[PDB]
C-alpha cells in the first residue's frame, strides 16, 4: 500500500548530462551518442535574449565558442547546427552511458519526470504533468535551461521536455527535443502570458479512484451522472471534458474498485459543487491532477 | 514548494536481488558486501514466529543466490548485524560511491529508490514521522529498498524497507540493522502509536513562506523554548530539541527572525487558527519539509 508522486529512477538520464557554455552563458545538454542537445538561447548574450536574431548569432558562432564539459573532461566540438528552439553540437565522442531512446511529443494531461540540473550537474528529480495550456508547474531556478523531462518503459528512455524558460505566473515553458515549444510562447527575453489554465478531469478521477484504493471514501456517493451532464458540470468549473476514450482508460479502476466510471463522476460533480469543507483527499485540501490512469494502475498494481 | 527526490543513479547502480528458497527481495551491494533484510531466510510460514539465529545457522554461503540482474555474484561470507544480513561477495561493486552509513532522527526527509527484483522502479521523498513510521509507497517484493540522502558526491543511506503495518504505514532499519521505532521483523500484530506534528518542519515552512513575501502571520512576542514545548504539545505538535533549534539557525539568520519569535508567531497560529487564509497557497501547515530542504530548493543544489 501507499501513495506518493513518484518519479522514474534518474540514473540513465544522470548519465547524459553536460554544461555548455558559450560567452558568459552556461546551461546544460543532453549527451546522446555523439550529439548535444541544448537550448539555443546559450548562444545569446544578455542583450542579444531581448530579439535575438538565431540564425544570424549563430552563423557568426564557430565551433570553438562552445565549451562543452562531461565532468572535468571537455568535449571536443567538431560540428553545430540549430533546429527550431534546440541547438545540436556534434562531439568527438560517443556517449558510452548513451540508453535506448526516443524523442516523443507529449500531450497536456501526460506525466514525465524532470531531473533538474544546474551546470550540467543533477541536482533532483521530480514528477510533473503537461498542463492544457501547455505550461508546465516546475521547480527551476537560475542555470536550470536544458535539464529534461523524460518517462522510462522497461529500458528505453523517451525525451518529451526541455526546460527554456520561466513566465511572470512562476510555470514554465519549454520544447520538445524537436526544439518546438509546448504552447504559444517563444525563447526570447519577454514577460509571456498562458492561455487560462483548466483542471485535467481524467487526472483527478484516477487520483479519487487512488484515494478509494487507499482506504479515503468519505466523498462517494450513491449518485450516477450522464457523461454529457458531468461534462457540461466540469466546463463550468473550468474542468477538461471528459471523453469516452478517457472513460475506457479508467476501466481498470473501475474494475479494480468495483465503481462504475459514472458513478465516480457523481462525486467529483459534488465535489466542484460544495467543496471539501475542511476535509482532505489523500491528505490533499485540493484536487490532485497530476496523476495520469496509467500512474495511479502503475503505484497501486 | 515542491517534494523532490535526490537524483538516483549512484543508488541504482547498487541494487541487487537477493533469494533464499523462493523468497526474494532486494539488497544494497557497496563494496564486495550486500546487506538485505534478515527475513530473507524465511519461509512465509517461518515469518509467524522466526527464530533467526537457529533458520541463519543453518545456511550456508551457498544457499544465497545474489544478483546484479542476470549476473549471480558468488556469495563467500555471511553475518546478522541485528535485523540486517550482510553477504560478502567475490566482487567489489565497480559503481561504489562514497558513501556512510546514518541513522535520523524523526522529522528528517529522505528519498526511497523503490525496487522489485533488484530493479529500481520509482524514487519519492519521504519523511521519518514522529511514531518512526513512513508514509511510503511500496509493494510485494519492495523490502530491502533503501532511503537515501546526497551530500556533495557522498550517498547516506538512512533506511532499510522491511516491514507494512496494519494502518498501511511502513517500517524499517537503518543500515546497521536496528529498527526505527518499537517494530520487529515478525508477522504479528504491530501498531504504530499515534502521530504527531514535525513542528520543526513546521517552521521551516513558515520561514520559506517569509522569504517568499508572505509574511501576515508574523506577530511581535517571542516565548521561551520551554514554554513553546508545553503549548505545542497541548495540539499534537512535536517538542523542539536544541538540535533543531540549531538547524533552523540558517533560515532565521537568512530572514532576520529569531527562532523564538517565529515560534511565538506559530503558537499563535496553533491557538486562533488560520481564519480562512492561507500560507504558501494552503490552508494546511506543511510538515515535510526540513529547513534543509527549503534552503536546497531555494538554492542551487549539485
Ligand atoms: C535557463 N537557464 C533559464 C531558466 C529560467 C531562469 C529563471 N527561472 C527559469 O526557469 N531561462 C531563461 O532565463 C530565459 C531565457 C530566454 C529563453 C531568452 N528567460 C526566462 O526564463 C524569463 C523571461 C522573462 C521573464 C520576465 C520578464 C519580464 C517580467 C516578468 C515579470 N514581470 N515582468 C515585467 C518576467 C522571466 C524569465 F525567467
Amino acid at each position: 500500500s501507499g501513495f506518493r508522486k513518484m518519479a522514474f529512477p534518474s540514473g540513465k538520464v544522470e548519465g547524459c548530462m553536460v554544461q555548455v557554455t558559450c560567452g558568459t552563458t552556461t546551461l546544460n545538454g543532453l549527451w546522446l551518442d555523439d550529439v548535444v542537445y541544448c537550448p539555443r538561447h546559450v548562444i545569446c548574450t544578455s542583450e542579444d535574449m531581448l530579439n535575438p536574431n538565431y540564425e544570424d548569432l549563430l552563423i557568426r558562432k564557430s565551433n570553438h565558442n562552445f565549451l562543452v564539459q562531461a565532468g572535468n573532461v571537455q568535449l571536443r566540438v567538431i560540428g553545430h547546427s540549430m533546429q527550431n528552439c534546440v541547438l545540436k553540437l556534434k562531439v568527438d565522442t560517443a556517449n558510452p552511458k548513451t540508453p535506448k531512446y526516443k524523442f516523443v511529443r507529449i500531450q497536456p494531461g501526460q506525466t514525465f519526470s524532470v531531473l533538474a540540473c544546474y551546470n550540467g550537474s543533477p541536482s533532483g528529480v521530480y514528477q510533473c504533468a503537461m498542463r492544457p495550456n501547455f505550461t508546465i508547474k516546475g521547480s527551476f531556478l537560475n542555470g536550470s535551461c536544458g535539464s529534461v523531462g523524460f518517462n522510462i518503459d522497461y529500458d528505453c528512455v523517451s525525451f518529451c521536455y526541455m526546460h527554456h524558460m520561466e513566465l511572470p505566473t512562476g510555470v514554465h515553458a519549454g520544447t520538445d527535443l524537436e526544439g518546438n515549444f509546448y504552447g504559444p510562447f517563444v525563447d526570447r527575453q519577454t514577460a509571456q502570458a498562458a492561455g487560462t489554465d483548466t483542471t485535467i478531469t481524467v487526472n483527478v478521477l484516477a487520483w479519487l479512484y487512488a484515494a478509494v484504493i487507499n482506504g479515503d471514501r468519505w466523498f462517494l456517493n450513491r449518485f450516477t451522472t450522464t457523461l454529457n451532464d458531468f461534462n457540461l458540470v466540469a466546463m463550468k468549473y473550468n474542468y477538461e471534458p471528459l471523453t469516452q476514450d478517457h472513460v475506457d482508460i479508467l476501466g481498470p479502476l473501475s474494475a479494480q474498485t468495483g465503481i462504475a466510471v459514472l458513478d465516480m463522476c457523481a462525486s467529483l460533480k459534488e465535489l466542484l459543487q460544495n467543496g471539501m469543507n475542511g476535509r482532505t483527499i489523500l491528505g490533499s485540501a485540493l484536487l490532485e491532477d497530476e496523476f495520469t490512469p496509467f500512474d495511479v494502475v502503475r503505484q497501486c498494481s
